[PDB]
């Protein structure tokens, strides 16, 4: 019969009080002789009723996929809360249930390391500024780099790593060349992480 | 029916000519009215007759699984040659074939800089050592630490990471106390990888 996924929000949309949070019960193989789908959302258990269901949409396997769409608050999220989808359909024995909250445990805030290009990299025509963010956690993050207000995007991020005493740690490599390093230019690596203040912390290199 | 798993051997015994590299074809779901299975296995198309299969292996599902090893010759492995397994059994329309090689594509060399602990973390009472690998291709690598010829195991590595310019990165940290650190011992980043002399290289840091 029918299937359930329950997505959960874009990290960074949960991060920043500006932006609009939301989970997104998607449902499939819903057949054409059972047609009909109901959503009922759930915030720790109390049923909620503002969420938005866009009309069924056939497949190219000769099926229908419906998508309900609840927005979640920021605070919410951030607190724990559980989002419950369930989803009923005539062709199933009994409705389908699912759940979703924020990654659980207690959170750690990162600290954030910038470290220069080594001397034997200063050879080379472009050189590597290192972000070292460790000891967060949950493993949810954001990281970028910037300079005199606009991004800097020539960058790449390893994906979190699990540390020896359960916290996360990552590195973030901006290469520039010596053009705008021997300049002195400042260089900000920006770290948004809910366990920092404000979600938001950033450290600058020169 | 059956089906067939080829699998590649563990990167480390590729890049030690002291260790014997194997690949393995597995085959799961082999009925109990098809128990005979017959491996054959090429190598570039010729056919060679030096493997290992082992006795069959009835599983908690009904079902038999057989494996046959191959060993592979430390420069052969590394030169890209195609190792093809082919699976015959009475219960198949046809017999199965896999094939499997080294990771293709131009080699890279990796670089390796060591980064010590930044001012602010030399506050904690544990700093960070940091091994930078980056350009490296194709990806499998293998990273150690050391000091005085004897293994450092309090550390971790990220996974490698895509590069812009289509080679990989990674980073490692070993974590050791001030106490061993402010001594002025001597830790040494060990790599392993395809494209350096030997498949070796090691950078200390002090
Ligand atoms: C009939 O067709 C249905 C529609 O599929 C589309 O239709 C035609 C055109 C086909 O060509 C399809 O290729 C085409 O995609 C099928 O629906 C799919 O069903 C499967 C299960 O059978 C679903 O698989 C599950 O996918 C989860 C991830 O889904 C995200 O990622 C997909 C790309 O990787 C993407 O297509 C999805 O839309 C979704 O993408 C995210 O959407 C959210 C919310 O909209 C966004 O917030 C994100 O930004 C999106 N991110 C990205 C990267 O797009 C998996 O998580 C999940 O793995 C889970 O299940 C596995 C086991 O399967 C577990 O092991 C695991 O632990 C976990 O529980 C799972 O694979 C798929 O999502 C469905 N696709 C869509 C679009 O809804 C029908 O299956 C098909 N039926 C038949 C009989 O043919
Ligand atoms: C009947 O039972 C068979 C035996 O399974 C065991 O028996 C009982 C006790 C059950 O309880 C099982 O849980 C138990 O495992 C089943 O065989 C399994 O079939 C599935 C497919 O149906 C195979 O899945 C494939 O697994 C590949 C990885 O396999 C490695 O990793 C497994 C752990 O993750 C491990 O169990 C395997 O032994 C193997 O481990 C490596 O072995 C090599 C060589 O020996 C070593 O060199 C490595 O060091 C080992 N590494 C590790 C980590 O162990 C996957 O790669 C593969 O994903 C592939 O297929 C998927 C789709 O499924 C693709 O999407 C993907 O792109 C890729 O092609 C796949 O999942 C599984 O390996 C089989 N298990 C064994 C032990 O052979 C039967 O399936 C089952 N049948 C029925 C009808 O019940
Ligand atoms: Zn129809
Ligand atoms: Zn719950
Ligand atoms: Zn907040
Ligand atoms: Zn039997
Ligand atoms: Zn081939
Ligand atoms: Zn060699």
């Amino acid at each position: 019969g029918p299937s359930v996924f329950l997505f959960p929000p874009k990290p960074k949309d949960t991060l920043m009080i500006s932006r609009t949070p939301e989970v997104t019960c998607v449902v499939v193989d819903v057949s054409h002789e059972d047609p009909e789908v109901k959503f009922n959302w759930y915030v720790d258990g109390v049923e909620v009723h503002n969420a938005k269901t866009k009309p069924r949409e056939e497949q190219y396997n000769s099926t229908y996929r419906v998508v309900s769409v609840l927005t979640v608050l920021h605070q919410d999220w951030l607190n724990g809360k559980e989002y419950k989808c369930k989803v009923s359909n005539k062709a199933l024995p009994a409705p389908i249930e699912k759940t979703i909250s924020k990654a659980k445990g207690q959170p750690r805030e990162p600290q954030v390391y910038t470290d220069p290009p080594s001397r034997e990299e200063m050879t080379k025509n472009q050189v590597s500024l290192t972000c070292e963010v460790k000891g967060f956690y949950p493993s949810d993050i954001a990281v970028e780099w910037e300079s005199n207000g606009q991004p800097e995007n020539n960058y790449k991020t390893t994906p979190p790593v699990l540390d020896s005493d359960g916290s996360f740690f990552l590195y973030s490599k901006l290469t520039v060349d010596k053009s705008r390093w021997q300049q002195g230019n400042v260089f900000s690596c920006s770290v948004m992480h809910e366990a920092l203040h404000n979600h938001y912390t950033q450290k600058s290199l020169s």
